[PDB]
């Protein structure tokens, strides 16, 4: 079927977010908004207590409002701070939820999904954890084109390369 890129990384992760301003935005363009490949975003929340708290956000962001996702991300990481800083709070969180504009019940299903402990999106950010450890990753951030290493996962061109 359709190629599956992988990326692996953290909202914390300083590197994570020159791939994000430097890939994503031609990547989107040309593979995944025209649904040419599968874009699967693996959170390694690993950079502090607050890491797994803006994965969960994230991935209630992309169960319940997947056409804004890719949005969600860009802004998060537009966002950074010092990864010593437990910025990834529940205020700047929900206010960013809140930027997408989405309906109003949309926006409160999300808010209350990543806060609830074991919901869908509260167990989808365990379970990134363990998919980063099973696939052996060592280092991020990191990409893959069906199991395939991107060279230069901070170059779009190198995504290109292995997607024709």
């Amino acid at each position: 079927g359709k190629p599956l890129v992988v990326v692996y990384g953290d909202y914390k992760c300083p590197y994570c977010k020159e791939l994000d301003e430097k890939v994503m935005p031609k990547l989107r363009k040309n593979y995944i908004d025209n649904h040419k490949v599968e874009y699967q975003f693996v959170n390694l929340a690993f950079l502090g207590k607050d890491s797994i708290v803006g994965s969960r956000a994230s991935h209630a962001v992309l169960m319940y409002a997947p056409k804004s996702f890719l949005d969600f991300q860009k802004q998060l990481f537009a966002a950074q701070q010092d990864q010593n800083k437990e910025w990834l709070t529940k205020e700047l969180l929900d206010k960013h939820i809140k930027q997408l504009h989405l309906d109003k019940e949309t926006e409160n299903k999300i808010i209350k999904d990543y806060k609830t402990k074991d919901s869908k999106s509260w167990k989808a950010a365990e379970k990134d954890k363990k998919i980063a450890k099973d696939n052996h990753i060592k280092t991020t951030p990191t990409a893959f084109i069906n199991g395939e290493k991107v060279e230069d996962p901070y170059d779009y061109e190198s995504y290109e390369k292995l997607l024709k």
